[PDB]
């Protein structure tokens, strides 16, 4: 299914992982995978399919909100996609060579594991 | 002249020279400059702003690598450093995912574009 929120984050079910998988919570170490592209333009400018899997602590501000947000709740197996609102991502004043000004994001993120 | 190397293997090398009295990045100023990321064992070009919205930050207090806040010191606005950095002052042991491996050099070139105050 899909959640928005009042600030514009969207974040939507696109298949549940198998019914074992474990839960992300915050303060729990994560790996996952992910296609991140500009909503603008459908350009992608990161993923790590065919990578090592992304690992980062939830919660903790490591990475953009959007992500701490979308990513919490998840279970193993499951992918979700965010649509996040420059407020939750890198702002008015966008981020070095890779995010322009004013970027709306899409990530497509897969939950791989999760440290219990 | 134009080449200073430090004791943790930094070399800052100025390539081109800029307004003659051009505003200085100095420790604690904002600046903003335009730059181009390379990994030195490949020449894999990792990340650059060139031609986009420059890249802003407070030089001196560690936001950015070190072989940033040591060697863009001292530019003035138009100045262009070449920075070859060692992993001790870039991103060592631990590296920044698959693009920048562990214990890996990395070289920038640098333009800087203003400085705030
Ligand atoms: C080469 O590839 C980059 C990732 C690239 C950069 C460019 C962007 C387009 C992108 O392609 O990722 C991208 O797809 C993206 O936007 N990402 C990556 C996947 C998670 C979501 C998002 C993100 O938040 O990235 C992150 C975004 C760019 C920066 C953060 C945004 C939120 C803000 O609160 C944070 O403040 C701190 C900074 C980058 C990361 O996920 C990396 C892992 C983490 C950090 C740098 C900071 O958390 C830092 O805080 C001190 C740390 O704790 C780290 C571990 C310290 C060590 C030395 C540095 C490691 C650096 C690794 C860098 C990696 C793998
Ligand atoms: C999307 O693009 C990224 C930049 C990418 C990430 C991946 C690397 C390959 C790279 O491509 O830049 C790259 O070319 C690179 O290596 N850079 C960027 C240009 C400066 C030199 C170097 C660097 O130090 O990056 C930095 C490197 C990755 C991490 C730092 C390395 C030194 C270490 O001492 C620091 O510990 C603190 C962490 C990233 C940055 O320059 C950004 C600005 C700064 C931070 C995230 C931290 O300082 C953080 O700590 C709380 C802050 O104080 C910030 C201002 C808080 C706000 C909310 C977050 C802003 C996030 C901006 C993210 C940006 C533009």
């Amino acid at each position: 299914q899909v959640r928005t929120y009042p600030n514009g984050l969207i974040v939507e079910e696109l298949s549940m992982g198998k019914p074992n998988g474990k839960r992300a919570d915050p303060g729990k170490t994560v790996s996952v995978r992910y296609i991140g592209k500009l909503q603008k333009n459908g350009k992608i400018f990161d993923s790590n399919i065919g990578k090592s899997p992304f690992k980062f602590r939830l919660g903790i501000g490591s990475v953009i909100k959007g992500w701490d947000v979308g990513v919490n709740g998840m279970r193993v197996g499951d992918k979700r996609k965010l649509t996040i609102p420059p407020s939750m991502g890198y702002g008015v004043k966008g981020a070095g060579g890779q995010i322009p000004p004013n970027s709306w994001l899409t990530f497509d993120v897969e939950l791989i594991n999760v440290q219990l």
